[PDB]
């Protein structure tokens, strides 16, 4: 459905879903940021270890750990938000599957700029605020699982997206006819035509003065596969570097 | 200022830019296409035999016929590394930009514009050699023993994808531009006025998709996302060229015109 009105009800349903979907929009995040119970700063080990308990023995480890925990979760919010996106549920099955697989990181890594400025990252729930600079300080690999993603977050959040917006993004990512197996592309590709459409008119709509903006938003498509890449690569490094990791049932899956 | 201008602009600026393309690219997609449908005719390369006998043929400028293959790619990577060089000057603004950044950008771009104009010259069967004096298969290319075999194949898979998009000469002059023109090259030292200039351009090639193509649901978005797909297709063509550099080293004035 494509006129003007089909396209603003569509945008309307997907923000109503994103908000029962996800807890810690980026408005609460950015509420809780900007000051207006401040979060506890995680900067250094010695506030680490008064964080683990104001808020795997080995550190770098341990807080890669949390972080695979709240990918979890976040896995669980983005499927109750996917089965929400008109025309999901009634894909083939298989490929329903393969859309969250293929997408769910690139999900993950978008919102997770919600949460971030160019000093550090709210964790646990709003909570928490760890430093860039202290997760630029750990060991080589864990060191690196974050940086290029402060990166991305920077440039991200200079386009000004405000949740309304995102949610229509994030519909666009689960969407897409590229992952690898699909069976059936055109029914995909058919629903992310609607949905570019949608994003479209809601970024003239919302944000008139920004040239491009649907451009520039779609440009950072390519930053995100390109940090799904680094995050995989980071995955294997671990493999040879570690011993015994548990994984959750779902990332095992996801990963394989 | 006034009603219309905007877009009078916008057409003028695609036009400049499909001028200065015509000058620059020889062998448009338009002309090529012309030659695949097969009716004069390039000669056909689609075995080993046929590559010797084509080289009779085709006088080739630049042993183990992967090996040569593959460094006459070289040679024909450089002079359109010199083709594109050239059009970037055309484009407005690139060359007042920094000197320096002028050299990124060149540099980080012309393996995604090779390839991207690499699909006008070619069909799912094969690829357009030699201004258009050949044509050599991609059953040939993936023939090649490992790892010069799949040098070629992923660039088949892409570009079949890519052509399904029906772009011409006009929207591909566009498209180019703003590949040159991309903020996010390493070591750029002013990237606002790159964005300055490729907003222009995407705003360009947005009016210029939805005239040309007005049947074409969200063209300017699928477009978009194959420059999304054209990094993958170059990021591993760069892994290819690192396991060749260090397993397949089997003279120094050459390794210089090829430093790449």
């Amino acid at each position: 459905g494509s006129e003007s009105a089909d396209l603003r009800a569509l945008a309307k349903h997907l923000y109503d879903s994103y908000i029962k979907s996800f807890p810690l929009t980026k408005a609460k995040a950015r509420a809780i940021l900007t000051g207006k119970k401040s979060p506890f700063v995680i900067y250094d080990m010695n506030s680490l270890m008064m964080g683990e308990d104001k808020i795997s023995k080995e550190v770098a480890i341990r807080i890669f750990q949390g972080c695979q925990f709240r990918s979890v979760e976040a896995v669980q919010e983005i499927t109750e938000y996917a089965k929400s996106i008109p025309g999901f549920v009634n894909l083939d099955l298989n490929d329903q599957v393969t859309l969250l697989k293929y997408g769910v990181h690139e999900i993950i890594y978008t919102m997770l700029a919600s949460l971030m400025n160019k000093d550090g990252v709210l964790i646990s729930e709003g909570q928490g605020f760890m430093t860039r600079e202290f997760l630029k300080s750990l060991r080589k690999p864990f060191g690196d699982f974050m940086e290029p993603k402060f990166e991305f977050a920077v440039k991200f959040n200079a386009l000004e997206l405000d949740d309304s917006d995102l949610a229509i993004f994030i519909a666009v990512i689960i969407l897409s006819g590229d992952r690898p197996g699909l069976l059936n592309v055109k029914p995909i590709e058919d629903i992310q035509d609607n949905l570019l459409q949608a994003l479209e008119l809601q970024l003239k709509l919302n944000h008139p003065e920004s040239s491009q903006l649907f451009a520039k938003l779609l440009q950072k498509m390519t930053d995100l596969r390109q940090i799904v890449t680094e995050h995989v690569q980071l995955l294997q490094v671990i493999k040879k570097t570690e011993t015994d990791m548990s994984l959750h049932p779902l990332l095992q899956e996801i990963y394989k």
